[PDB]
């Protein structure tokens, strides 16, 4: 997260980091058994860690769970990253308390100026790499489509949705990918990519989450 602040531990308890040996994305925990990340965050061999803050002390709060399966969506593209949402399911359930809790999914699409968080343990530095040990956030606004679209005309679909400054500064980076974009406590986005981190006229790009909530709803319920 360029330009976000430390969350606080545990502020965020819906926030998962995914591992392989190491952290490479993050991901939102939906229910005891289910989280959401993006599809271009798969591999095999994913351990999902809850309840963290800084991942690499075991503070307490920690869970680890395998992942039992990983189903990215068919129609993922991942030259144009459409359709870029994956569900894993645990091995074993988590247990939620107030440091471990799932995020709602949204019943409607969120709209342009609407402010959200988003949080994760990726680069903290627009031009390098400097990755946190702790969890940072971003409060940032959704942008209009006509703004998304004059920023990456031809590669925005209609799973898409910008969010954050045109000013630069402040955006979400590499090692946030598959993590929450939350507003109004419910699960809008996921985060997808960007042009570099916090550049000028460059914004975030999300999965848009409110077109895949009857995916998500009918897939859990068949696995
Ligand atoms: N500016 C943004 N809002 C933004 C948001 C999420 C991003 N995720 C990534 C991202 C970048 C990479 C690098 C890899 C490298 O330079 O070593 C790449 O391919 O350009 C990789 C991933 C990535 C790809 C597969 C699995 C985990 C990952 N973290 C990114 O999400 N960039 C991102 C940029
Ligand atoms: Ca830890
Ligand atoms: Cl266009």
């Amino acid at each position: 997260i360029v330009g976000g602040y430390t969350c606080g531990a545990n502020t965020v308890p819906y926030q998962v980091s995914l591992n392989s040996g190491y952290h490479f994305c993050g991901g939102s925990l939906i229910n005891s058994q289910w989280v959401v990340s993006a599809a271009h965050c798969y591999k095999s061999g994913i351990q999902v860690r809850l309840g963290e803050d800084n991942i690499n002390v075991v503070e307490g709060n920690e869970q680890f769970i395998s992942a039992s399966k990983s189903i990215v969506h068919p129609s993922y593209n991942s030259n144009t990253l459409n359709n870029d949402i994956m569900l894993i399911k645990l091995k074993s359930a988590a247990s939620l308390n107030s440091r471990v809790a799932s995020i709602s999914l949204p019943t409607s699409c969120a709209s342009a100026g609407t402010q959200c968080l988003i949080s994760g343990w990726g680069n903290t530095k627009s031009s390098g790499t400097s990755y946190p040990d702790v969890l940072k956030c971003l409060k940032a606004p959704i942008l209009s489509d006509s703004s998304c679209k004059s920023a990456y005309p031809g590669q925005i679909t209609s799973n898409m949705f910008c969010a954050g400054y045109l000013e630069g500064g402040k955006d979400s980076c590499q090692g946030d990918s598959g993590g929450p974009v939350v507003c109004s406590g419910k699960l809008q986005g996921i985060v997808s990519w960007g042009s570099g981190c916090a550049q000028k006229n460059k914004p975030g790009v999300y999965t848009k989450v409110c077109n895949y909530v009857s995916w998500i709803k009918q897939t859990i319920a068949s696995n």
